[PDB]
């Protein structure tokens, strides 16, 4: 399955998504990323839509 974080920074907006076979290992890849990008905030995430979210 492949999940989506959706990016709600204070100026960086936009869309990610990465193919993985586990929720947690694709969490390493959107909050890792979030350095790179420069977007850290409050994460969440539901299984039942495949959906990531970081508010800062």
């Amino acid at each position: 399955m492949q999940y989506k974080l959706i990016l709600n920074g204070k100026t960086l907006k936009g869309e990610t998504t990465t193919e993985a076979v586990d929720a947690a290992t694709a969490e390493k890849v959107f909050k890792q990323y979030a350095n790179d990008n420069g977007v850290d905030g409050e994460w969440t995430y539901d299984d039942a839509t495949k959906t990531f979210t970081v508010t800062e």
